[PDB]
């Protein structure tokens, strides 16, 4: 499925039928990630659920943007996306890099958003934060898939897991190098990354009223705990949860933790509570 | 005496069933904390049994189950739970306990393990320590007095996080002037002695290398009563558990925390599949 | 010796030779503790430093005050005993209540006070810590020391402490507790714990200029880290410090910790450090 | 000659090292093990009041500072006889041992060979083991040391040496640090001991030592450490039975850097202490 936004190609997926009957669930991808990267929890979320997976802008089988672009034009692709399947309203999980942009587009367009689950997500992209986007950025300049890997992946995931599943890491990394090397991923990659040095939502929280359920991993290296407990504090309706020994794929490392949390916030009948 | 009731070893056994019941059914069966009855789930009822059969019940006593004045063990209460299933013609079942419920999952999994789906396990321990033991001791104690407003004083702070104690304060205090009364009354406080002491002999250490039951732990970092290493314990012991932690959350993560509770429950049981091809 | 206050005597002792010249350790005691209780640090405090230990009122070997009274009465208390002694400034470490009596002391005497050290501390007694204080207080009325023990005890030491150590509680429990059915100790804590009911600092904490060394304990279930994270916010001067697996009782769980961050933060010639 | 003061002659090669006060067979010896990107004047602010009661001894590792190169594949062993021939050069049967990270895992080592030579030993930021996860860290910043590139190499260690709230806070000040690093970073003599540095903390194991390590340690342990995770520490913490452990709430890596005080009051509090056995 394609859809022609704008000048350019946006690649989709849809699991179940979609007609206006269904709760919809709509998912933000990471940086790194695609549509295919949510294989695994295609079943499960698309049971009670239509499913909807599709990759942004310099992402995946979507089309590239070699000019300058912050990640509005990444939330105006989820508006115009929805409209376009004819999505009124839609549940939204989105993680890394796309739990900023459910936290843009829960600030610009809230009446397209039942409920909403962000996970490894920051409230702004922090000097220390953004200087390591300019490290990714600068070895991804150099061409070296090598170099690129080794500097982003044992952030990604928590010591314990990398050292506890290290074949399944080795067997991963002997495709994800040759990945990394490729021009066209780098490139894709140096733009997305500089778009999200912009991100600040910071005096958006206190007036996103939507019901939102973060998940905090303990081990998380790139958008640690503390960023979490900041967002939960000045979003009013925001729910709180961590997940010990895990990294910032907490999506990989603990499976069945993340999909309860998802289909568990987003099957709720009712979210208020007569204690 | 009997609908709604369970009469097992010439005893009452009041229970609470929402929705319909049939060899289709996918139960969610709850097992209560050690000053929970069936009525403690009302605010759960609506969502846990909206794709679920649950099933509520009041064990020995507890709620408006019959009293056991002999001194027992957990070992009663796991054997209920295996004969009201039985009784109810429920073959398997998704368990969900907290506190002293979540003690009897435990020893209900070591024993009769064909008898659940799914398990998610709040506020847990595998084994009192000499320390739960003595708190109980005490519990008990001034429970021998009668002292009402001691008894109160002496627990219920303990039950919750600091902070929720503090910022619902108010909601503490009217929900004080009528705990107060009920801690002060006999039968009350000889059924909370002998359910203490029943959790004194909990010990499931040896049986959580061979507990193959998908499992859910729920952890609260304000817990002062089952603190989160204890979980930590269990998750690495249990050879298939997951480990979640509650930030800011007291020991009631069933009160402080209900929507993060639901959404554990719900979709812990709610997956199709475990199995993840990562 | 006794130093005639108030009224009433006030029982002390002096570790070492008392000069003016003298490097001076004093140490507040805990709501439950006596000179007495502090007799294994005594070599290692007084060995570069004069250590001067304290019963407050209603503690050890002091008088009694059967008149209602706050903690203003036991900073009062400090002061002139250290004018009694011609000791004009001094490093003070207090726990738990002494804690709280220090922070008291260098909101009002910032000028006898050279460096601090408070452990297991709040800034404030909070409503849920206070109803704790009644609870105990309740119970010490019915003068059951057998009651009074398991209520207060093991919330003091860590459930891992605890544990481990079970053969050093057994031991000590079965003197604890007929000590704890006397009605001159329970009259005493219940002063000493409505006293605590008034502890309020905050308004004074931006105002302390005092070097702190804040320390805290992971499973303390008493006075929690929280309150330590508080503390160490709005002290302008203060440093945080805390210890894994253990209880609201540094002292004995950790000896060795306890000691080092006491002895290392006033034996530091210089604190500002040009890094 | 071998009348280089401050110089010791150990296998052919220069070993530099400093000393503050003077020393003695009577003196209490506090001996520094440096951090991988240290020296000893990366001790400086700390000189005064760590020689206030002790002979302090500071000195550069193979491939630091002053010392002189290795241009030949070593594992961090050739560290650990350094350290025990430079003792005993100085004529010092026992000494403290204080180390960090890379010294850290020497102190470590050395303790499981010549635990005769240490009186007291603190450990900050150490891990017991290099674990698959560290390792392939340090290739990260091997294989962009290999480029050649200094704005690279900063932006890929630095950060995770401090905790992202002192990065943040202190922020201006790291970019000073950034005009007159990234020429060091690009420096093909000093890029190429960082790697052969890093190397040799590959073969870093001394779990299979720790039950027999008696010596008094005390672990300090930084929350947001992201290089010596803490649960790193908590392992010595439980193999080792003689050690205790402190934690540092919001402090990274470099705790030395983020709590001068805090590193100061455990070190010589724990080594000033007279007798560790307490009558509780």
């Amino acid at each position: 499925s394609i859809f022609t936004y704008q000048e350019k190609d946006i690649y989709y997926e849809i699991d179940g039928t979609l007609d206006i009957n269904s709760d919809v669930i709509v998912i933000l991808n990471g940086i790194m990630m695609s549509t295919k990267s949510w294989d695994a929890f295609v079943e499960n979320f698309s049971k009670n659920h239509v499913l909807l997976r599709y990759d942004m802008f310099d992402q995946g089988q979507s089309s590239k943007i070699e000019e300058s672009y912050t990640q509005t034009i990444q939330v105006e692709l989820l508006k115009n996306l929805l409209e376009h399947l004819g999505i009124a309203q839609a549940n939204i999980v989105g993680i890394s890099y796309g739990a900023s942009i459910a936290l843009q587009f829960a600030a610009k367009y809230p009446t397209m958003i039942k409920r909403m689950v962000v996970a490894n997500v920051v409230a702004k992209t922090s000097p220390w934060l953004k200087d390591i986007g300019d490290g990714w950025n600068e070895v991804a300049k150099t061409g070296n898939g090598l170099a690129y890997y080794h500097i982003t992946i044992p952030y990604i995931y928590s010591p314990q897991f990398y050292t506890l599943h290290n074949d399944w890491m080795e067997k991963r990394k002997e495709l994800l190098v040759p990945l990394f090397s490729t021009r066209t991923f780098l490139d894709r990659m140096i733009r997305l990354t500089k778009s999200a040095e912009t991100h600040d939502v910071i005096k958006d929280l206190p007036n996103i009223k939507t019901p939102t359920l973060i998940i905090s991993s303990e081990e998380d290296y790139l958008t640690p705990p503390f960023e979490q407990k900041y967002l939960q504090e000045h979003l009013q309706n925001a729910e709180l949860v961590s997940i010990p020994n895990c990294g910032h794929a907490s999506m990989y490392e603990v499976p069945k933790t993340f999909t309860a949390l998802v289909l568990g916030f987003f099957g709720q009948t009712k979210l208020d509570y007569q204690i």
